[PDB]
């Protein structure tokens, strides 16, 4: 999938830069790849930390949202900060939805 990209510290070594528009702000992953987004939110700050790659055909946990959906699982269930999703469709990392 292609997927939203952000990672702060990418540049330094330029991994995957081949995939990355740091114009728009997406990476090209591999087809059958799944996408990520993390959030931070305090006070009702939401703040992105970051988005991209996820899992592979084949990995132990693969990923089979099609919407990045955030349950009432780890992290946000340790500790309420976190919002973490991932999902298998393009673009599917932009924002996320929560589905407590």
């Amino acid at each position: 999938a292609l997927c939203a990209f952000k990672d702060p510290y990418q540049q330094d070594l330029g991994i995957g830069e081949s995939r990355i528009s740091h114009e728009n702000g997406t990476i090209l992953c591999s087809k059958g790849s799944t996408c990520y987004g993390l959030w931070e939110k305090s006070k009702g700050d939401i703040n992105l930390v970051k988005q991209g790659c996820w899992s592979h055909i084949g990995d132990p946990q693969e990923c089979h949202y099609e919407e990045c959906v955030v349950t009432t699982t780890p992290p946000s269930i340790q500790n309420g900060t976190y919002r973490f999703c991932c999902c298998s469709t393009d673009l599917c990392n932009v924002n996320f939805t929560e589905n407590f």
